[PDB]
């Protein structure tokens, strides 16, 4: 049955959503009943509800994706697998996204961001930030996932992913003239492309032309579980498809918005500049940014977090009750759906005083003063974001090189709105800015 799916969809595109939950909390409370995407759903608002859903994976709940997302991502990815297979895939992914592993890719990421800024920003009087950020974010994935530096090949894959992403928000009608149908065709083309990259990679590894750690493709190809089993081609394809979905639209949001919010709060921009320039003062010219420099960008990371609080790229996500669960006096029946949202804590004065104000100081001392399960841009528990530290690296390096290159900037439209009907919140006009390069 339609249930409340239509009203929820209406509120989502309306870019409100907070109200959708607010009025249901006002009428029923934090733990209330609803029907979404044809399933009986219970929304658990607030920190206590967040802990229930997020911290009890495989105990009381399991990740549940809607049918259409399963068809576009595949059934063999880390996001669509459960139980033991999920834990193995996270272990394989940790070989690239883990803190020790991520440090070996900072050089490649730094170089691309540096080259992108110099080529497409440094010499312009004005730029439209959003398309540049999208290009940079995708190209970093192409380099770090597949070692693809060829610009035409990067653009080809970039266009293909855009077509697939259209279907994830269209009506799931697999018919010749619908958006979902074209997305499914795009996924088929991408699968064939990635299959050829897998084959050539297997050869390149056997002939000593590629290493086991150079990129994500090699890490996943060389992974073996505790019993010596490698991942299958379908598992590698679906994981790459899922990782492209997860990485492109999400990271684009804070990167595109960070300098919009900073332009409205110049005192915070002043502190970002001072932090970044102080880091450069202690380096010789030509010396590359290091992982140690990265960890010194504390205030910059506080600005990024406050951007994520006010404009979460992922409003929330769904689980399925794998057992009858007793919560707040009620019993969520097995087979029912559960939903948590950042909108129950992120915009609330109760958890973040003056929530409408941009205050990076909320995350002072590495977030010491943030209450548990109130700031959740990357979720939590066994299903927490695989790539959050990858995103953090991109944002910090991007901010660093921008501040290094430019003395100042000025928004062309200071009153530009920040909407997103599709999940990703972004500058409504792409955030055009005038640029002032350092002399
Ligand atoms: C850029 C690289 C990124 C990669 C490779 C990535 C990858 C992933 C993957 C594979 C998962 C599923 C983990 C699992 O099922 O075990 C996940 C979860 C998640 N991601 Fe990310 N992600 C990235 C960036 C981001 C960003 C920037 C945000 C938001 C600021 C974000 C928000 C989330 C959230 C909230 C979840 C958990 C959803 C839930 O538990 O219901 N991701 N990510």
């Amino acid at each position: 049955f339609i249930g409340e799916s239509f009203i929820f969809l209406r509120a989502l595109r309306s870019n409100s959503l907070e109200q959708f939950f607010d009025e249901r909390v006002k009428k029923f409370g934090l733990v209330f009943k609803t029907s979404l995407i044809g399933h009986p759903t219970v929304v658990l608002c607030g920190p206590a509800g967040n802990r229930l859903i997020l911290s009890n994976e495989e105990k009381l709940v399991q990740m549940s994706w809607p049918a259409q997302f399963m068809k576009l991502m595949g059934e063999n990815s880390v996001a669509t697998r459960r139980g033991e297979d999920h834990i193995v895939m996270r272990s394989a992914l940790a070989g690239f996204f883990g803190p020790g592993a991520l440090q070996s890719y900072i050089g490649k990421m730094n170089t691309e961001i540096q080259s992108h800024i110099n080529e497409k920003w440094k010499g312009k009087d004005e730029v439209n930030v959003l398309p540049l950020v999208r290009e940079l974010v995708f190209n970093i994935s192409a380099i770090l996932f597949f070692n693809i530096y060829d610009k035409q090949e990067q653009d080809r894959l970039h266009k293909l992913l855009e077509t697939i992403l259209v279907g994830s928000f269209a009506l799931p009608i697999d018919l010749p003239g619908f958006g979902f149908h074209r997305a499914l065709q795009g996924r088929a083309k991408l699968n064939k492309i990635m299959l050829s990259l897998i084959k050539k990679r297997k050869e390149d590894l056997q002939s000593g032309s590629a290493t086991a750690t150079q990129d994500l493709l090699s890490v996943l190809l060389t992974f073996r579980d505790d019993k010596g089993t490698p991942l299958t081609n379908d598992e590698i394809l679906d994981n790459f498809s899922s990782l492209l979905h997860a990485s492109y639209d999400t990271t684009t949001s804070p990167m595109a918005l960070i300098f919009k919010l900073l332009s409205s709060n110049p005192e915070c921009y002043q502190k970002v500049v001072q932090e970044q320039l102080e880091i450069l003062s202690n380096k010789e010219e030509g010396e590359e940014i290091t992982w140690k420099d990265l960890k010194a960008m504390k205030y910059t990371w506080q600005v990024a977090q406050e951007t994520l609080r006010m404009f979460p790229p992922v409003f929330g996500t769904f689980r399925k009750a794998i057992t009858d669960i007793q919560y707040d006096g009620y019993t969520i029946p097995k087979g029912w759906k559960l939903l948590w949202t950042t909108y129950s804590t992120h915009p609330k004065d109760l958890y973040f005083n003056e929530p409408e104000k941009f205050m990076p100081s909320r995350f002072d001392q590495e977030g010491k003063h943030v209450a548990p399960y109130t700031f959740l841009p990357f979720g939590g528990g066994q299903r927490s974001c695989v790539g959050w530290e990858f995103s953090k690296m991109e944002i910090l390096l991007f901010v660093h090189h921008f501040v290094k290159t430019f003395s100042s900037y000025t928004p062309v439209d200071p009153d530009e709105k920040i909407s997103g009907d599709p999940l990703p919140p972004l500058p409504s006009k792409g955030f055009s800015i005038k640029l002032f390069p350092r002399p």
